[PDB]
């Protein structure tokens, strides 16, 4: 029986899914299954934990927004049905750009923590990485904690370290495969929830 990992926590949690062909279609299903497992362990509500789910390729698609006032069961259904892209490129810079200038353009919930879970399995072409550091620093200034999850041997290690070295909060998780997500799930959620503040008594 599932239990609320973030109980009494105030958190905006953003899931960023690598949409490149570095993940097979089945592997991408495992990634999505991970996201759903995560959501199952959260109390999704505007008053507690809010979620966002974005799949990024050369561009990005936001399947779920933080303000989307749909029932949790619906949000989890949407996440599990995110379409496989299998794009040649997954632009981390573009999706961090979207996270900075769209999702967190306005901080309407300052009393909550903001966490961006960047699930990476690829490495964007260098020409697309010109403004990467700027987006990462912009997110830091808005008190958005970016947590990189490097999956597989093709994950952009340089960018993972660039995010990690900013602050101890930006702890990076490294996995050899999507298959390892389930085993490290509870650890990851616990780390996330530990960063989130509690509601006052
Ligand atoms: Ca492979």
């Amino acid at each position: 029986p599932l239990h609320d990992f973030c109980r009494s926590r105030l958190l905006d949690l953003v899931f960023l899914l690598d949409g490149s062909s570095r993940l097979s279609e089945a592997e991408f299903e495992v990634l999505k299954a991970f996201v759903v497992d995560m959501m199952e362990r959260l109390r999704i509500s505007q008053k507690w934990v809010r979620v966002a789910v974005v799949e990024y390729h050369d561009g990005s698609h936001a399947y779920i927004g933080l303000k989307d006032r749909k029932r949790p069961s619906e949000l989890r259904r949407i996440a599990s049905q995110v379409k496989y892209a299998g794009s040649q490129v997954a632009s981390t810079s573009e999706v961090l750009k979207y996270t900075l200038f769209q999702i967190f353009s306005k901080i309407d919930r300052p009393e909550a923590s903001r966490i961006a879970l960047l699930l990476m399995a690829s490495q964007e072409p260098q020409r697309m990485s010109r403004n990467f550091v700027r987006y990462v620093q912009g997110l830091k200034k808005k008190k958005v904690i970016v947590i990189p999850v490097g999956i597989g041997p093709h994950a952009n290690l340089k960018q993972i370290r660039l995010i990690e070295k900013q602050a101890p909060e930006n702890k990076a998780f490294v996995l050899s495969s999507v298959d390892e997500l389930e085993q490290q799930r509870d650890e990851i959620v616990s780390y996330l929830c530990d960063l989130a503040p509690e509601a006052p008594p």
